[PDB]
């Protein structure tokens, strides 16, 4: 489970740090709404013997994906470029992020370690944004 200090934190980091999400654009009762909403924060278990698998690919190569994920726990790396390059990242790394705005993945995101990550939708976005507009 998520401790409440690291779901705060990364509601501040997120609206300061990352363009779409700031407090101007969703005000910050809502974004804590946005996260606080079901599904918002996911869970994945690593499986040892089977490395590479289509559950541990959060996105996958040339095929489509709608949200954006910050990754709060866990190792991860990304394979993409046109050499297939291999990238290793840590927690607090965030992808994604213009596949909010009204998405074909060049980035490939494949699970290292076990992780904990938020995954937020466009539509989640985009509602979350429109109920930002109400007086708040």
């Amino acid at each position: 489970k998520i401790s409440p200090q690291l779901l705060l934190a990364a509601h501040r980091f997120l609206a300061t740090e990352v363009s779409q999400f700031s407090p101007s654009l969703i005000s910050e009762k809502i974004l804590l709404r946005l996260l606080k909403y079901p599904d918002v924060i996911q869970e994945l278990k690593f499986d040892e013997h089977n490395k590479y698998y289509a559950r541990h690919y959060l996105y996958t190569r040339n095929k489509p994906a709608d949200y954006f994920i910050l990754i709060l726990q866990g190792k991860v790396e990304v394979e993409a470029g046109k050499e297939n390059m291999k990238f290793e990242t840590g927690a607090f790394s965030y992808y994604g992020t213009m596949a909010l705005t009204s998405y074909i993945s060049d980035f490939s995101v494949r699970a290292l370690v076990d992780l904990q990550y938020i995954k937020i939708t466009r539509q989640q976005y985009q509602n979350g944004l429109l109920a930002s507009r109400m007086e708040n």
